[PDB]
């Protein structure tokens, strides 16, 4: 149906914005932190402490097979990778600090999205 191939089409857009918009939130990650999953081979009791593992090439595979239906999906994903992070490092170490750069940084970025996947539809 016409309806469909509309839909499709919206769901394309929005995982356009999207890619970009996590190219944005990679850039205030420049260590590259957060770029891969947690290795259960170095941190194998990672599992014990957090539920739901999140990084941005999972973030990235999942955007590629358009698996954001919209952009609070995709925030939940990012909030994962951050709030995850702040739960299983010290307030002290590189990591937290990492994390809070990223949140406040990426705030910025996310506060327009929402107003562009609004704006766009």
């Amino acid at each position: 149906s016409m309806e469909q191939v509309a839909m499709e089409l919206r769901l394309t857009e929005l995982t356009r914005l999207l890619r970009s918009v996590l190219d944005q939130l990679q850039d205030k990650d420049p260590a590259r932190i957060f770029a891969q999953p947690v290795s259960l081979k170095e941190v194998p009791d990672y599992l014990d402490h957090i539920k739901h593992p999140m990084d941005f090439a999972t973030m990235r595979k999942r955007l590629e097979a358009q698996g954001y239906k919209n952009l609070h999906e995709f925030e939940e994903d990012f909030d994962l990778i951050i709030d995850n992070c702040m739960k299983y490092n010290a307030r002290d170490t590189v990591f937290y600090r990492a994390a809070v750069r990223l949140r406040d940084q990426g705030g910025v970025v996310l506060r327009q999205a929402r107003r562009e996947v609004d704006s766009i539809g």
